């Protein structure tokens, strides 16, 4: 049940990644017009860190579900050629590759 250890490794690496800047904190819907209306389930790296710190993950699969939610939301709201969108593609490819070179 120490897939949570690899969750720790991968989350540390995403948190320190250069392209992680759009995802370190929750999006503030007061500052982003339309975000609340379009994104039903917001997610971000600090929320995953908090959930992991309090033992809120029962398996690596739901951790991965939150991670993929970050980048699904990113691609849903932001254009692929937007700055946040580009960072999201870099981060998504990073997560998929790291997650697969363990499982
Ligand atoms: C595009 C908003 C965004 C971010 C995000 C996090 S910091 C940031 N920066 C700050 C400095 N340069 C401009 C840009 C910005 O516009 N900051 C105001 C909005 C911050 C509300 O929290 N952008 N991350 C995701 C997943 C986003 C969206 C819309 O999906
Ligand atoms: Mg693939």
């Amino acid at each position: 049940h120490s897939d949570l250890t690899f969750c720790e490794i991968i989350l540390m690496e995403m948190e320190s990644h250069d392209a992680a800047w759009p995802f370190l904190e929750p999006v503030n819907p007061r500052l982003v017009s339309g975000y609340r209306r379009i994104i039903k389930n917001p997610m971000d790296f600090s929320t995953m860190r908090h959930r992991l710190s309090r033992g809120g993950y029962t398996s690596s699969e739901e951790f991965a579900a939150d991670a993929l939610l970050v980048f699904d939301n990113c691609q849903t709201f932001n254009e692929d050629d937007s700055e946040v969108g580009k960072a999201g593609h870099i981060m998504r490819r990073f997560f998929e590759s790291r997650w697969e070179e363990f499982y």
